């Protein structure tokens, strides 16, 4: 119960989560455009490999989202996805969509 207690804390106590691990090109474009929104102020990303529980996190975040890989995304406790499924909502308007009703982008 710790570990997802944990997760849950870090989803729930920033609007904008992102799970990562160190050296991760598709962690680092996903951050990248998500603070191209200006959304750092909102933001947390988690580095899950610098922690000795990265396998049950991974596990877990395969509970919520169905993939175990990072980057994982949550935007207000909503499952985004990965970096693929992000570009896909940021070039067909979604993701603007989701900021606009956050009010993190006007
Ligand atoms: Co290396
Ligand atoms: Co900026
Ligand atoms: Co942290």
């Amino acid at each position: 119960e710790a570990v997802k207690k944990w997760v849950n804390k870090i989803i729930e106590e920033n609007i904008i989560a992102v799970f990562a691990k160190t050296e991760c090109p598709y962690c680092i474009k996903a951050i990248s455009i998500l603070k191209g929104y200006n959304l750092n102020s909102h933001m947390h990303v988690e580095n899950i490999e610098k922690n000795p529980d990265m396998a049950n996190i991974q596990a877990y975040l395969k509970e919520l989202t169905g993939k175990s890989s990072v980057p994982r995304i949550f935007i207000n406790k909503d499952v985004v996805g990965g970096c693929d499924d992000l570009v896909k909502e940021n070039d067909e308007g979604k993701l603007k969509e989701r900021l606009q009703k956050l009010g993190l982008v006007n």
